């Protein structure tokens, strides 16, 4: 009746820019931090506007899950935090290539301000497999 | 210790408006997307203002737990998204009509925007009963 | 196969402004409500900025967690909601000294108002001890 916990760091996403751990496994559920389109190696924001962030934020989402042995299809929770509601579908058209069917349940909304001026900041709830699908 | 996840979908709330189910089931623990007050047949915000707008969202949340065979005793944490702060009190009179007792844990804020200009969004985490009070 | 639910209330902590529990147990998963930087025995937000803010959300925080029987060790995920993003170094200097290892995920981002106007809010997912780290 003891739950294992794991904190999960991986140099294939970027360090965290606070206190806080990439993400944090209980038992079998996975915590996954608010994911920056930051490049892994300087840390900087990714150039090139709101998709390449998106890109970027799902690429880095994908290497702490893939830490924890798990993937995309893991992933059962999101929250996607936006600098523009303007930039939604745009956001949408990058995030359905990274689930792209048994979508994870979702909220959206635009914010006041992100880390760093992000454009985008996308957090997760995944649950490590197996999965049975029903 | 495979882990069962159930897609929860019901015409009897909105279709999604982005790559989102409208709630993921894993085990016992069901993610509820963020609720808009929107008609399930139109798919357009319904008239008359946050309250209405705060009623219809959680409607919608009850269809979709009863979709999955909860109901709204089974929620126990909510986050409640406002587009204007000074909607807090109409928006907790309608919100204490559906969650009446045995509150739900929440998160309460003003964001910046909401999708289609909504003026309330409500997301929720819910346990599949049955359910001991202690 | 059925679930204990506790609701969490403890005096040394805040009366919850709205309709919500402080904290709801499901289980062994504990979802705290967002914490405002308020004086427990008048309500009201504490003097001094946006430091004496998130000590005193977080003490409140540490009352809940104690009445369910755990501590900040406890604390697997958290969201930090700010009034200011400029705000974001001086939180996380008060931060770290309640979560100084094994860092809780985490989400942050500017908000466009809190309840009350207050300077920061913070949620929290915990899980009832006894935890194993690996």
């Amino acid at each position: 009746s003891s739950i294992i916990r794991k904190i999960i760091n991986t140099s294939k996403a970027p360090a965290a820019i606070g206190p806080y751990s990439q993400a944090v496994v209980v038992d079998r559920t996975m915590y996954v931090s608010g994911q920056l389109g930051m490049d892994p190696a300087s840390g900087q924001l990714v150039e090139g506007g709101v998709q390449a962030q998106t890109k970027q934020a799902l690429v880095n989402m994908g290497e702490i899950l893939k830490e924890a042995g798990c993937g995309y299809d893991s992933v059962v929770k999101t929250t996607v935090l936006l600098a523009d509601m303007n930039d939604f579908a745009s956001v949408n058209d990058v995030y359905k290539t990274f689930f792209s069917s048994s979508f994870p349940a979702r909220a959206a909304y635009q914010v006041a301000a992100l880390p760093r001026g992000g454009l985008v900041e996308i957090e997760a709830v995944a649950v490590l497999g197996p999965l049975t699908e029903v």
